[PDB]
């Protein structure tokens, strides 16, 4: 399973790619308008971020008519082969996801919500489709189940698009996406860091290292 | 399946290597702690098991901190091929892992207790990852359902990482793991013992040996 | 299922209470400390819960020890028979608990993390027993399965104490409580007013609205 | 289960009440007025079922806020015993629930999408709470989940409130809702006429037939 | 599990009333049709077969229509208090019915393919339902599960009509009935004398005559 | 549920019985005809049975038709109010179970092998319905799905005839029997010995006593 | 459910009653020579476990005779109304225990292995049944699926014998006993300890003392 | 499945191997002292079998130590090419297992009663690991689990150790061996007649030959 971070953020980027478990990046307007503040200005965060990350950087475009998103997809394309160009889930979105598809220009079908939406975008040629979990749950639908009905529905017709689980909240979306098999999750930060701790970890760290000061007064491994 | 001996006794050791049915060794600071006791050196201890089995033999980093742990993992590795060096799961663990993975040195995460923490040291390149089923069981979860839910992952993403089940107690957590299809058990000696054992065995064996005095009486099998 | 609000924000419970589904408050130390700033006291805080919740509200004692946690939590119940009192999943707690039991003064055991804990603290006589689900979540263990095992357990041997989920972070925590049979969820004010609503029922109502125009201008 | 007609068309609810199937009728502000036309006027479409249904007959009142909600229930109500008030899931509408609840005034809450918001209208003291099924089906996720869970919740906390099945579409809506346990269903006329009809009845009818006049020509 | 014999021969019921396991008689215008030949009338057979059997006897209504259905069902009603009218699965069927349990005459409904026909005639009051599944069998369709469903939604509403499964065709249709746990079986002749056979028994039987033959000559 | 001695042997139903988990006895013309040799006569075996038993003694019928199988079950009946009349399962035996069912002589169909069998049986009154597990696992057929579906079928209909699971041949007839929930089982001696034992117990009484001896020589208990 | 304690230490036993989470004692004739060491008498440490623990305390037979278990059961009884005579599964022992429960006398069946020996043990009258899942952990078998058997059966006749889980190694076995719905449980004082505890209420209460500091530096309720 | 015959009896090896359906044969050292008696000796009954039977016979050592487990093992092997050396499952018997593999004499671990003690003989080197299923029946454990439980542990590490499923007492014990996918059973004389018998293929001959009578006296 890969792991995407689901920011604009510099810092956090930086953070999780140094620990070498972030395999890339999804952003979206309002993320990268979060981060477009004090003199910051979008063009420079997205080109900061391709350049930081080495995997799938995913943008949106932000027009609604099909001309529109074709030419902003060719622009942000232009950027660096690792930008993926996200549409959304949309009459015009669809036509737009064929068209690139056919150019070799990487796709990301974003704001579904239900299993035959991404078989749909899978049918368009989409590189990559992103059901939203956490707003799925809000509405009072457990958001894991459309994953479950896509990732069966992609394995009965060997569909090459990828799943990628978004809109996640906390560490158990995670948890219940690798064991389903989806492709990619992408996660705030404040998941991602989550995703390596547990108390027993840390209690049985210290206790080992205490038990070690027993036969090396110093602490160190001398071999 | 394979099995590992969990102990640094060296008389456990080769006992068990002798019966042809231990297939490596785990240890970490508090099981050699343990043996380095009136004037035995840890260093020696170590060095001794390298040479006694021929399977792999893990053997942990005590430094927190990643360029410590590079450090020792290489002294590690040095001290024989069959060497496997044994990295907490922390932000600098797995950093060290992804470093020697590279080195083509083979390492063992450990003190891990779920399994998206099992996957994260499967991304970074491990070659065996430790889950802990008894200290789970002690804090009233069954531990080996973490086991049955990392063979799931695993087997999704058809990941080559071995499963490593550790912090063994009883000979259903061995039974249970071999239904699931963990790819290794480290045991205990007396866990090890019990294996080979059951009543009913012990009470055939005597049998046979009455019935066959009716034929025999010197109880051989003269052909 | 009784739902409960999980704050000590008078703001929130005020206007959960006038919505008319907030059943009951609970606080703990991180709570009322959040609101007890810029002059106002811990005391008022609960007194005014208490005055404005019909319902069971909750009171967390902070003293450790068995003599100090009865002290204290007999001065919780003297401030309104509506108070319970939060009492910690420890050896003088479930002491605490049983003393407590004995002298009519209700209940209620924190940071349960396993259905055995809950277990105990039944069998210590307390009125409601809070699992905190996301707090598991956060550790990579799926916490409603602790609620649906201590429903089990709870249902096999005729256990009066009530199950009060707590560390609730979203509505899928409270749909899968009241599928699992939990008697109490408490939830905090963002999640208690995502309740209500839906998509289709905006959608169905401004539909309504139009549709009524063409007979009633 | 009891078996509702969807509609405001006086010629369908008469017919479905001459075949002894339809214990009610629910109406919606869409449905009465497709037949308020040519002259006729919502009040008497509305009288004129209320007298026809000897069971409960469920009408929408049209204001959003509780105090034009209330005072519109009460008019409905002062209509005929079996009048039903069909109040939305809003939070005015859960205020209004609940006092017209302590009036004993009977309700329908309506636009329920899924348990949670069934469940608050159930807390209230709703008579009836209408999941809408087809709804649900048209935006891709299987409307019956939905009555499942609710029957599910509404067992485990032994609740009253009648779980009334609503848009509903096809004949296997109204099997599902039958083998989960769904209280009532209420159907288009279309839907209600072919819960009669099968191909083998047909069949078996016309051979009988044929073979009965063998032995009487 | 009640178990009726579904023909019009005589001889049949003769022979499996003395058996002692034949609870009730099941016709239909074939059956009788069958029976009322070589100058046989059909008023004679049924008089025998209500005169033979204890219990209760099925016997079907010719007319289509709703008064026509009446009448005759009032005067298959006075030819003995154990009759029970057979009707059809139609509009004015479920309105016979209903008028005919207001009378305190026992009805049977047929032609029943689905459950949810079922429960309409439930509905209508109906004192036995017969859906028929060797005919679903014969369309590709397995009939038992179609029993299994109507005895799920009799459970959830405790309705008190019986299952009365009818088309039997083997011995399998008997056990999976019993299985599920329906009222009744009505059975072919055939079938009926198969269901006391095995070759087992008949093994065992002639192995212990040899066994006591060593013992008392 | 209830445990019955399925022989004609005295001895074994003497020694069952002063175990005190005996609570009746089927017997059959074959178990009877081998215990009627060297000069004892089957009049006296059935009479010495039903008067060592408190429970149901369970007798067959050897007569094939209803008036001899009547006449013979009110001499059976006559033997001793405990006695129980075994009736195989034809048109005349169910007939004669309905006659004697109106005369408040207990009864037992025998010769059952289908679940359907066995509800014929009830419909005519019986007391008790015999089907035989072990002569169906002879052709091939799990005879223990069959006790399964009775018990079913007796349960969906509230039937008070009890199932007494015949042609018993290993503990796990009598495992699986009590599992079901059947109300009583007949089994030959060696099963019935072999209840009680496992070799855990065995061992575990020895070591205790073992262990006994250290704190007192003697080996007894004096309070 | 309820909680014995599996011990014959009165230091133990002191601390568990006080926490009030213990209901009764179990003990065996191993478990008491244990404490019998350096003067201490058996005699007087069963009669002071008597003293201190207001539920059941079970206190074993040590002949394997009838009339020796018989005579040493009412020995038993008369020193306490709380004391419950454990009686091995053997012929003798089930003898012992029908002649005792007429005599309203409490005991408790001990060294049971499988469901049927537990239910024998129940139709002889017996208070108290004891499989031990333990020790059939140690011979491969999973323990517990034992009390899920007989606890069906238990259900399936009504029987009002106790199913009281014995030889529990872990906090699982506990776990597992109450989800089934046995009557009892009876730990070691270890395993007892560890059930009340958690990490995160460690960790839990530890930041709920810090964010209480920030409003009162002494750390108190004035109320 | 392969279908061994579980006996030293040369007359029912004859009888069994005339019937064509004995792939091959297990001894142990009672069965085999069962037979030398009366003048017999047991090195002349073991070299009947081993003419006799195509397939491989197993036949177990009688030392208790590695190294005269070995010794005798290769006389064992000297006795023919299809003799097959049985071992108990003990620490010696691995170690005698994985050096009589290494040269590749072929071996069958036996008195074996739980899944890991087959995984150890597999994980030595063993042709066939034998699971007693009757003594397992006998302590109050179905002992069919036990090869449920080896058969997926084998499948899961690609095992080639051949599960021969030893200890059989009935049909059902072959019936479920198969279904699970056991290599081979190894069956006493009285349990391999009965598996080709059925009472319905008795009775259908004998109804065959009667209608074959008809057209051909
Ligand atoms: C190394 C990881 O494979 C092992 O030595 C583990 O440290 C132990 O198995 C942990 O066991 P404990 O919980 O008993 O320390
Ligand atoms: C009291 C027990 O019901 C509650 O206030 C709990 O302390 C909180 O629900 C725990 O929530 P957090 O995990 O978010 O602190
Ligand atoms: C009356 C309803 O119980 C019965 O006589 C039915 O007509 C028959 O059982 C139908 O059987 P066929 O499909 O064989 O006509
Ligand atoms: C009495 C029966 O309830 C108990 O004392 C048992 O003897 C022990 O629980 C057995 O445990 P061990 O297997 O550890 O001896
Ligand atoms: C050899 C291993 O396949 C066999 O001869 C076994 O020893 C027997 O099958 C065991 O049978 P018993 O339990 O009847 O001795
Ligand atoms: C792009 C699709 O992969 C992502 O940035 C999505 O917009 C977010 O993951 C949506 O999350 P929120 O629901 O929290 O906006
Ligand atoms: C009232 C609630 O029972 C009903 O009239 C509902 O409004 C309708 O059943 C909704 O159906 P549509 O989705 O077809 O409007
Ligand atoms: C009477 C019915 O309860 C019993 O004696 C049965 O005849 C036997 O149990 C049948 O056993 P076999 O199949 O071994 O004869």
């Amino acid at each position: 399973m890969k792991i995407f971070l689901d920011t604009a953020n510099i810092d956090e980027i930086r953070t999780g790619v140094n620990w070498g478990i972030v395999d890339g990046v999804t952003t979206n307007p309002d993320l990268i308008s979060k981060e477009a503040v004090n003199g910051k200005k979008y063009g420079d965060i997205i080109r900061e971020i391709l350049k930081i990350v080495d995997g799938p950087v995913s943008v949106e475009v932000v027009s609604t008519k099909y001309e529109g998103m074709v030419e902003e997809a060719r622009k942000i394309h232009g950027l660096g082969d690792n930008a993926v160009v996200k549409i959304p889930m949309t009459e015009d979105g669809l036509r737009a996801i064929k068209t690139l598809s056919s150019e070799h220009i990487n796709t990301n079908c974003t704001l579904v919500f239900n299993p035959i939406q991404a078989l749909l975008a899978a049918k368009a040629g989409v590189t990559y489709v992103s059901p939203f979990v956490g707003r799925l749950d809000d509405i009072g639908e457990d958001g894991m189940q459309i994953i479950d009905m896509i990732r069966t529905i992609f394995n009965n017709y060997i569909i090459k698009t990828q799943i990628l689980v978004a809109s996640i909240r906390n560490p158990i979306h995670v948890l219940r996406s690798a064991v389903i098999g989806a492709d990619v999750v992408t996660v705030p930060f404040n998941v991602l860091k989550s995703l390596m701790k547990h108390p027993k970890t840390d209690e049985g760290l210290a206790k080992f290292l205490e038990d070690w000061k027993k036969v090396s007064p110093d602490g160190k491994l001398i071999l």
